[PDB]
């Protein structure tokens, strides 16, 4: 079997650059809509035999994407695709990982469900928003971590990063952010935005101390912006000198754009598991890790039945 | 148990009319989107134990509308519904029901895996595309038909019905043209584009005659109006002194109301198993027929163990 | 992993043609009866890692010959084959592919369900009566035309076809007939029998014209020739000058042999699909296209990864 | 829900015998065969929410009766029946349980996979040739006995039953036969056929003292009778007086009946799991113990959510 | 349908509790070893029909319990019980909830797969390790939190709790404990051990003020008490005056009593969801909140088709 | 893929054996307890792609040998094996292999869904104590004899063997000591033990001749040796000169090394299939078979996919 790499509409570029790293050219496929909007697939090539890894991260039309993902998913397992990868650089739904309210949906699970019925006999994802995650599926997870990347970024474009302190934007991120201060061998903060019990003033309690420190807020993602913001806001009020995001998943829907141009932050750090070329354009502020190395490296190691454990420790 | 009629945001007039011919309210549910377009699903009320109706047509945002039946789907089944139902009055990727092509996913097959894991447990349809995607699942599937209510219509709005010929559109349509033929004692004909074998003029053989006959197209569906403008244009260089069509499935996606607009149908005759308000403001020639009461009578013989049969038959 | 070709009961003779064609033996396997009627299955060599196919025909003691289909499948898997197909010239209980009646059972739905779970992993089949029973199983399903071979057969054995018409002898087979028309550029009729109301004569209607011309029937199946005799009988009655019939599937059961000696066909055209040296014994006007080519092509293109789309244009 | 006892063509007199003990008319079925020898299955009455117990037995055209179970079976479930039953008094392919030889199937857990996938919830049956095959599903199977119907014939009949020994066939039956012999209080014997090494002559060995006693030749079936027949030419050498045969599964298929009518059987006692009313009419030494009670109890105590164990010590 | 309750043999004082607050006995069961050290689930009652909830806590013989309930859910599921619901106070394997090793199992989701298969329908558990083990199944689970008992707890025994610090002993605590800080509107503190990176002293790292406050350490639960004693501590170390420990889950396994009784609590609160009695009677520090009464009204809401939301804001 | 062979802790001589005989080292797994007596599995080296066999018998610690290796599936299926096989050699609960008691498990049933669902794809055993468990898979499953092995210890240990006659200890072992004794062409015996009607004195009752003759019993397993000591008394009061028993699975739990020293047994023989060595350092009587050869034999052959069936007439 050979590694074929396909991309849906979601990311392309990033598809583009997995490719290129490992020396492919992209499948042959035409994804498109038809004109009541359902969602065309049209495989150009044989996939019989062959190792099919499909390309589609969880942002833009997000539903649009994840139909999109399942009938390539099921189109190359009825065209005797060996074995079909799903790529997923940020999972969709992945916040909606538990019932925590009466009738809530499990939204994880079932998109979980609905990839397994597609046929996919393999998940590549980063980040998972929850690594639990990776137990709603029967078949191998690839739960890639970014936290390399992110270091090797804050110890080149962060000079006083030896006495920087890294800062949870909330409750659930402590975890990362405790393993990126060990690494890193610094402080760290938490930042917890109590319950809204009534309709008075939100209202942020640091613990942790920032004075006249240079503040890292490290999270898995930041969609609306408002955790970041409002933890910024928090810092600066606290005695921070300067603060940066660095996130994993730059979704920036809605306010986020305007808030981080309104915000205080020295770079808001993002990967390219979504797409980020727009969102630079408009804020100065944005800057960009490209991971494709990372999830090339996954998948010919996966292709090559080699350990992706390399890919914890080091940046390709 | 009792009947708990859920409404997506697909086609929620529909819903009103099923809920109010059931003598019912619609139940709580909040179906809206995250600022990052995840779909949102938030069931206001219990639903343990209960025999829960969800209405949602495959029409508008399809993709958007089908993940929010998942999920909603899903949200009762784990929220301990005794039995969930999906109301479906437009099946999504209906067309997509065979491998024909090399590489062609069969959409409509994954859309019923994916309904049967989400955990439906009864489908009522109208007008399946192909009536053998009742097969696609291992649950009771109810195929509607329309056909009652379109030879009520028929013979109540077309004064010389009696000398009428039906028209298929396409070699597809040709049992339900000759079926509505037989119940009417009417000619039937049939109109066939042959195949595209390079560029030049698309032509349409008709086998039957037309002449100086009102001619009633019927079909399935109606996305482009491609079919039935261009069989419009045949019967009418044919002959034809009147052109009516009749159809189950409004979609009239892109091109269609300018179509109809500019074509020569005396009307253009849906059923409103997809919302037509939009599209009748700005195309006079399109009539719905209700079939609310159809859908209302199968959820109640559904919920009362009591056979469909009677709609084969009558208009309640 | 090794093809190995196993016949079943049903029809040795295509086994054995399609084995010569793959340059192989048939493997070793006793298909009998227990005293007790039930069906006995010896398979006479390992599979262990083979590419296993078996070839049987839904055709002669039908429920006997699915058991074997099914046994011998489940035989093959227990004996840790690597790849179980199901060679299935013609699908038994296509014709009940779906649910247009009260309490009637989808047959082909519980076939293909029966197939999956005896273990099959792949189904190669010529010409299913509903090409959607493809999506009656989640693993790849090949529906080979007989269409390639039927006009081959047309353009060397009619003189007159580029003058013929293509008769459907039921709406349901005006796809196939609209097809085979475009292919050999020659106009198409369709011919309906329209529905028993009461207990009076059935009566045909004809669309299209064929008068002096050679009608050629076009249909999947001829089961007990009542719709190619009537359709027969009715282009005469139209003044159509030679009438042959054309299937891919001859069943030619109960009062089929004697319908069409009394008929007034030029020749009935069947494929081997099912085994048709009895029948051609009692019926001189039955010719057979051998189809064992296609089978054993499409047979060694899916053991080679090749794509079969070949076999749908051309006739190896 | 209500009893609703349908009947396949196998065993309608102990269908229609299960009904009358249940106060029941037997539902409106027709069970008929197409041309082509398809099943052909017409449920003629609404099943919605109904308890439906399906009777049919594994005789006569065993594939045939099985495909017509099956597909009962899903007609039933697609036309939402609260619980469908499958009442098989003589299980079919009982004797394949097990692989032991090469590539040989196990066709009772196939014929159990196929039940479970038609949508059979429960499993009534007599006397499995291997209880084990209660594992080859995931749902309830009654093994019901026929054993106290036995020992209330051996009673009522046999005048010195108290100084007669139960005789095992072969070594398989030793279980049934001491289960017996302890009820009875009697002593047993078992007679062994030792292994065809080569072409010689069978040989029986017999432990146990059977001479100038009364030998009751108890087994679960009678298929040719050479089991039987030979024990008891074996039981006469060895000085037995009188030699009885009483099994509960009399198939009598092939050359047992002139087997039985040339054997020095007093008298060959079966049950009416399946159909005798033949048998008897060319062998006079059959004589048959009516289950239908034992049946009709199970079916009304699954129904009443009652338990079953009061039938392995009574006969109802 | 009757609510029956089962007890296991891990925590049967629960389970009696549970009966008698739901005003029932105990079901009759014997859960014993064969001599082999097999499990041996021997129920002494009819459950046909019945509404069946196994009580059996993952605690003492881990592996042992769970073979017991596994087989005790599938003798119900066999024995035709309307519904089986395992109660699960601890969950089992829930610390093994993700794959972040390489080869590591999720040994969580295995033993969700396995109480799925053995046939259980519905889960009520408390405080999971991790709340997306709900998603693990595709069954209803509930997760029920001891969060109301614990601030009950809190108000009524600690008399400066309006100006204590609730202290996370880890980072993955931060959630539950920002929670409980919340709701009671006081201080939270965060304690992390950091990595283990080679054989120096472990150090602990507090964020958070607690100097001369009362410190109250929540968590999910106490094994080794490793994590709640170097809290405590590093707790003292920073000024605290006294330190509580809130458990829901006290394991207590291993060196944990003695290092309590070494240790500087003021008392050790955990639920019963695991029996105390042994544990109480050597160490004098350990209190128990009984949360019985949750269960048995989450049981009885379950039976009844009632919400157990308000289960999540009083405790009954 | 390469053979990799990982042992559990249950008997792991026998899998350095094995490894051995297949000149491999055993691969690098940590199977220990977490301090909660949770099963904790480490598997120490990549086994992408590899055929992994591990090796687990079921004896000593049976619920944490059997959750040992369900743990140790699923890490090596989520690992990405190729292929995972459970080397059992001595099935869990096989004993529980029907439900002939009301509410009873069919724990065998259970475990080999829980095997299934923890990933295995083939299963190996040796004498599995019903021979159908093998259907109680959808896997192949390989139920290897000990009976070569047997044979072989018989005629190279008793010098009389061709007069001596094998003997059934109960009615269930009638097949295996029928089949021996026609191997070795000897006469058989068999003894049953008479139902325990109420309290009186045990009986056991011999048919067959053993007056001054030795016996020899052989049995599937020998758990409390109470059935072979029972046996050895009775065969000695019939006259028997010296008694043997050979076993494959001595489990010799509870009392049993007590009984078989206060016994008649010339010698106790039992393959390897579990750890023997504690076992005759306290009873010299013991003798143990090594089935090693056989295993590796059978891994090796499954590996390189040959037939097995040498194992069944010859030992290695
Ligand atoms: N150091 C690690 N930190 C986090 N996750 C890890 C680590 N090592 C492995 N994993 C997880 O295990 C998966 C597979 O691990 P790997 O080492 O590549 O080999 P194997 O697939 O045999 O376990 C990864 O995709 C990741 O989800
Ligand atoms: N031209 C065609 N007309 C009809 N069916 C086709 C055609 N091409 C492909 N198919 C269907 O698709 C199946 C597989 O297509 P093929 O071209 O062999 O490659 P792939 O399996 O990768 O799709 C065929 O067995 C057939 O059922
Ligand atoms: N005494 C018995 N001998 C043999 N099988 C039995 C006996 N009692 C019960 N069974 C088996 O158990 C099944 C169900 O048992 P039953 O006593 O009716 O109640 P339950 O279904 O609750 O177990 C029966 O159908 C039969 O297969
Ligand atoms: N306030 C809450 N906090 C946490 N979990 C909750 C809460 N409300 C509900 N849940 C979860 O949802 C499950 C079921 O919710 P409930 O309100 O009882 O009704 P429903 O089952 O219809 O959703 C609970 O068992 C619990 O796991
Ligand atoms: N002579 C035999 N006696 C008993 N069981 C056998 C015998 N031959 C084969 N089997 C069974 O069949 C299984 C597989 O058989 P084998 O001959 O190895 O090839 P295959 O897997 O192709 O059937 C064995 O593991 C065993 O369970
Ligand atoms: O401990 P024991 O019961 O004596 O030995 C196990 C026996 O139980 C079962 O019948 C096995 O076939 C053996 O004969
Ligand atoms: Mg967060
Ligand atoms: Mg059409
Ligand atoms: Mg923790």
């Amino acid at each position: 079997p050979n590694i074929k790499i396909f991309s849906g509409s979601s990311h392309q570029d990033l598809s583009q650059k997995i490719a290129d790293r490992l020396g492919l050219e992209l499948g042959k496929v035409v994804t498109k809509k038809f004109s009541n909007q359902e969602t065309c697939v049209e495989i150009g090539e044989s996939v019989r035999g062959e190792d099919v890894y499909i390309v589609q991260s969880g942002c833009g039309e997000i539903n649009d994407n994840l139909m999109e993902l399942l009938i390539m998913i099921n189109a190359c397992k009825i065209a005797s695709a060996s074995r079909v990868t799903a790529v997923i650089p940020c999972f969709p739904y992945a916040r909606q990982d538990k019932k925590d309210k009466s009738r809530a949906p499990i939204s994880a699970k079932l998109v979980a469900n609905m990839l397994s019925v597609a046929g996919a006999d393999h998940i590549i994802t980063m980040d998972l928003h929850a690594s639990q995650i990776q137990g709603f599926f029967d078949i191998p997870v690839d739960n890639l971590y970014a936290e390399p990347a992110v270091l090797k970024w804050i110890r080149e474009n962060i000079s006083e990063w030896r006495n920087c302190t890294i800062v949870s934007p909330d409750a659930g991120g402590a975890k990362r952010v405790t393993s990126i201060a060990d690494r890193l061998n610094v402080d760290f903060a938490l930042i917890h935005k109590e319950r809204k019990k009534a309709n008075e003033v939100d209202r942020m309690v640091l613990v942790g101390d920032v004075k006249d420190r240079v503040a890292i807020l490290v999270d898995d993602m930041a969609d609306t912006c408002g955790t970041i913001c409002h933890a910024a806001d928090k810092l600066l009020s606290a005695g921070a000198t300067r603060v940066y995001a660095i996130l994993t998943h730059g979704i920036f829907s809605g306010p986020a754009i305007s808030r981080i141009n309104n915000a205080c932050f020295e770079a808001v750090v993002v990967t390219n598991t979504i797409p980020q070329e727009d969102k630079m354009k408009h804020c100065s502020k944005i800057q960009v890790i490209d991971i494709s190395m990372i999830l090339a490296e996954a998948i010919r190691r996966t292709h090559n039945g080699e350990s992706v454990s390399y890919l914890f420790s080091h940046v390709p």
